[PDB]
């Protein structure tokens, strides 16, 4: 466990980062207190909910559809019978809500327990209804489920090193749709952003979680902001993560 200083890449935004290489058990931590604090995963939960849907047969491949019903949404890409790959990349809430609501709560509880997914608290299945957004909510969106950045990395490592019971074919579908382009062919980066606002504490929950493969070694990472500036989003923290990767992990 090496404490590191990545502040220069955070451009004055408050947050922290953790990178773990499981071959040599090298844990690099910036802002240890934040890295151990549990927070709502927001859209980073799509990493796990995709695997749940695959395991239960609700979806089967990166082409799988969830039967769009014609409901009007402001994001033009949500207004179609989109595939799993497009729903993941466009963060289509209705698709992932419909997916999870086809799965019984016991099954979800047991999968989260097996993954040690933070507090594994799905008690508020419907999510944070007081925000007025009705069915666009759920337990993983600023609600009962909370996970620390360190626990995110531990979960990613267990999934993608083959240490869970999820099928290898399903893990590879996730890998496929998580891959991003960082304009550097010499590193493979995979990840997912998440964005929420913590109304109790008036701070953002802005995430980028994933992995990086660079010539033999693999690092699992979580970058997290808790800034009070509402302009700080998941996509903003992904930019910060990319800067760290290129500066320190290239
Ligand atoms: C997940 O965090 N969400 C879904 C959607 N996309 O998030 S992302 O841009 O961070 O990937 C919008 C934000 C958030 C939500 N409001 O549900």
């Amino acid at each position: 466990v090496n404490i590191v200083d990545y502040s220069d890449c955070f451009e004055g935004i408050s947050g922290g980062a953790i990178f773990c290489n499981t071959k040599n058990k090298e844990y690099n931590i910036y802002n240890k207190e934040l890295i151990e604090t549990r927070r709502s995963p927001c859209s980073t939960f799509k990493i796990v909910s995709t695997l749940i849907g695959l395991e239960k047969g609700v979806i089967n491949s990166k082409e799988s559809v969830m039967g769009y019903d014609g409901t009007d949404y402001p994001n033009k890409n949500w207004n179609k019978n989109l595939s799993l790959e497009e729903a993941f990349k466009e963060s289509c809430v209705w698709y992932y809500k419909k997916l999870i609501n086809k799965v019984d709560a016991k099954s979800v509880q047991n999968i989260l327990d097996d993954l040690k997914y933070g507090n594994c608290d799905i008690s508020e299945w419907e999510g944070d209804l007081k925000n007025g957004k009705g069915h666009l909510n759920g337990f993983w969106l600023e609600s009962s489920l909370q996970i620390s950045p360190k626990e995110q990395v531990q979960t990613m490592a267990k999934i993608f090193e083959g240490d869970t019971n999820f099928k290898k074919e399903h893990i590879n579908i996730l890998r496929d749709i998580m891959a991003i382009d960082v304009n550097d062919a010499n590193i493979n980066v995979y990840g997912k952003t998440g964005t929420g606002f913590d109304e109790k504490n008036k701070r953002v929950d802005a995430w980028f979680v994933g992995m990086l493969e660079r010539e033999g070694d693999t690092y699992y990472f979580a970058i997290k902001s808790d800034d009070s500036n509402k302009e700080i989003t998941g996509p903003k923290v992904k930019e910060i993560a990319i800067n760290i990767i290129k500066k320190y992990y290239s």
